[PDB]
């Protein structure tokens, strides 16, 4: 859990322009967030390149998982092997809201990360899943009480989320 360069937002939530995975390999954090869907298929945005870091290690267990739990529920979350990123992954499943799933469940969705003390994350919804960042960024920082390290890999966004807190 070594953070370097990151900005404070509040109390407990920190931003960095960053790759995910790079501050993965850098930190060994105890909790990587992985923005995932119901059934853990890794195939892109940031579950494809944290899977991709693994060499499909994440991918394997993901299915094995699922062949003896079934599907998670939207808003929901499991922990999983962190293999070489960190110790454990969290999965966690935010609405795909271009695909009409209620924005409501993102704040579910974001009370997963208070089981833990402190976890490296990204911003969850926010990529293909459709939702405007920065309401992600304002469902993070009014749901999770715990610290939160979140890593934004496009700089023009996180240019706009800094200078919107
Ligand atoms: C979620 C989305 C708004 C954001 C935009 O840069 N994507 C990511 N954030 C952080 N590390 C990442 N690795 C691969 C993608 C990625």
């Amino acid at each position: 859990n070594s953070f370097s360069g990151y900005l404070k937002l509040t109390d407990n939530v920190y931003i960095k322009n960053a790759d995910i995975v790079e501050e993965a390999k850098k930190v060994k954090p105890t909790v990587v967030v992985n923005a995932a869907n119901v059934y853990l298929k890794h195939g892109g945005g940031v579950a494809g390149a944290l899977n991709k870091a693994t060499n499909n290690a994440m991918q394997v267990e993901s299915d094995d998982y699922i062949a003896t739990n079934g599907p998670l529920k939207v808003g929901g979350s499991c922990v999983l092997s962190g293999h070489n990123l960190a110790k454990h992954c969290l999965h966690v499943v935010g609405p795909n809201v271009n695909k009409g799933e209620d924005i409501q469940l993102l704040k579910s969705a974001y009370e997963n990360f208070n089981q833990h003390e402190v976890l490296l994350a990204p911003l969850l919804s926010a990529g293909i899943f459709g939702a405007d960042p920065i309401h992600s960024l304002r469902v993070c920082v009014d749901t999770v009480r715990t610290n939160v390290y979140l890593a934004v890999f496009d700089k023009n966004l996180y240019d706009k989320l800094v200078s919107s807190f």
